[PDB]
């Protein structure tokens, strides 16, 4: 029984490169009883991973989950043939004792893919999800701002505020990007890297200002932004993958005289927090949606698991369109 | 009748000087029917006039509230001799109309100060008040982290916080104003400009970190506080000072991963949001509070309305201990 995995071979240093990243092939130990051999099916790769990372030390495996299949079993529970959610990191083949997976939604279609497991009714859904609907709190008729907006979190973001009946306001790194999220019908959706002026563009998108600020990239971007919030406007802080990669210091804070006199509310989060019964209802809303049309789906497909570090460093140099997903 | 009024000459560079300054004389209007001749008995100066005064127009008097005595009336509600709060700004005799004026509370005793109007038991104090209890909301059993904090607002934050059962740890930018918050009962106090490393101090302070931080300072200062809050930590964002006089870019923002991973709530506020019922059991808390001897004050105490600006430089540039009034 073997497997291979990419570690890493060294600490990232502005944007990952192909020499930081090393494949090394092992021979997996047998089952004892009440474990599985898990086959990685589908992994994910996701922009927290390039901070992830620098918890780790040189030698260790990337993190990350996936959507595995019992291959071998010596567990009742999840017995040859099982589809699961599994986090052993970047790796074809894992051992498991049942304790860290999670099978599927009962109720889970043949009719959507199996790698929505790790996209829209997975983990960033969440994220937009519960960012959105318990950060931001928005109740409807309010106008958010999202951004990494044709990103995994922030196209479910602003399907999800459409369907409670706010105006959306997205932007993207992209003019195919741009596309894609009026035909999802976002109200207004710009390419900030061609814009003149972002002050301007976000004026002329919402005259008015903006209820709520879902932040995805942080930044001067989010400076913009502030300078633009309603009063007592709501800010959930869910990533800032604009700094992720720098080589420099970060850059100016938040002007504070504008944060104050406006009064803003920004808080931060992490899915983890959700579990148990609010969790499984998230899911569930998820996947109604997406059955209904009223969450639309997008997927990168990457043959072939020697091709993940390329993967990563395409998700996060924003190459691609749709969820990056590596099958395998 | 005349009055004499600081204006802004030019707007500040930095710090203000001297010569950003002009006073003027002026006649007053004899008095319409419902209106009164006030002159002021103190006036205040606070941090948050060098950021006001860049909404100023070069010529508009200096924004700011006193204690006044009614001197001249045509309104029955305010007979001569009454005393009130105006802010007419930095004036020495003003016109009112009387709708915009505070009487001081009725219970008000003969032994305190009338300028603690200005102070503990007036905007400072109550800015205190609901930063902590409403902002940072704490109940008790957590520690507390106070910037400023032997400035007006952060010394009542301190003692309010030590009375509701918390340990507190204050900053602060003098070894005077070390051993006067000591005295006050603060758990720890240091001095923010002679400590080899900030990060180390505040992680000797509260080995397990801090649940609450009431923020009046920002930049670089906040930025090591972070990196010390407790998982849901809270930020009640009341004032930025160590920026209203910084000549350059401002400073690297919060460290946004950080901010991320330990799902912390910062709130912005103004002390005007709170009004009606809860501003006078507020106003009552804090007399209560001062009278029971649980609040502590300190003045320091300016003669002469020539000498305001030179007393509104030494306040922003550290100079004083106790809340700058001018007699006035
Ligand atoms: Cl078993
Ligand atoms: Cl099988
Ligand atoms: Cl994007
Ligand atoms: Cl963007
Ligand atoms: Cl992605
Ligand atoms: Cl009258
Ligand atoms: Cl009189
Ligand atoms: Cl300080
Ligand atoms: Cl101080
Ligand atoms: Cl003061």
């Amino acid at each position: 029984s073997m497997t291979k995995t990419w570690t890493l071979k060294k600490h990232f240093v502005g944007y990952p490169t192909n020499s930081d990243f090393e494949l090394k092939t092992s021979e997996l130990p047998p089952l004892k009883n009440g474990e599985v051999l898990l086959e990685a099916l589908f992994l994910t790769v996701d922009p927290y991973m390039r901070v992830a990372a620098k918890r780790l030390k040189e030698g260790d495996t990337m993190m990350g989950q996936q959507v595995a299949k019992v291959v071998e079993s010596k567990n009742v529970a999840l017995p040859k043939g099982t589809i699961v959610l599994a986090s052993p990191g970047w790796t074809t083949h894992s051992i498991s004792d049942g304790k860290d997976l999670e099978k599927l939604l009962t109720e889970w279609p043949d009719t959507i893919p199996l790698s929505l497991a790790l996209g829209t009714v997975g983990m960033p859904g969440l994220t937009a999800y519960f960012g959105l609907l318990e950060i931001c709190g928005v109740k409807g008729g309010e106008t958010v701002m999202v951004n990494a907006a044709a990103g995994a979190v922030g196209s479910v973001v602003g399907q999800i505020a459409k369907l409670k009946g706010c105006k959306v306001v997205g932007a993207v790194g992209s003019d195919e990007k741009v596309a894609y999220l009026q035909k999802l019908g976002f109200d207004v959706v710009f390419n900030y890297k061609t814009v003149e002026s972002l002050e301007e563009t976000l004026k002329k998108a919402s005259p008015d200002g903006y209820d709520c600020y879902f932040d995805n990239v942080g930044g001067e971007f989010s400076n913009t932004v502030i300078g633009q919030m309603k009063k007592f406007g709501r800010i959930a802080i869910c990533g800032a993958i604009s700094t992720y990669n720098r080589t420099g210091p970060l850059p100016p804070g938040p002007p504070p005289e504008i944060v104050i006199y406006q009064e803003l509310r920004m808080e931060a989060f992490v899915v983890y927090r959700w579990q148990g019964d609010a969790r499984q209802k998230a899911l569930k809303d998820l996947l109604k949606w997406v059955l209904e049309g009223k969450i639309q789906y997008k997927e990168y497909i990457i043959e072939g698991f020697e091709n993940m570090p390329a993967a990563f460093m395409g998700m996060l140099k924003g190459d691609n369109l749709g969820k990056t997903i590596v099958k395998a």
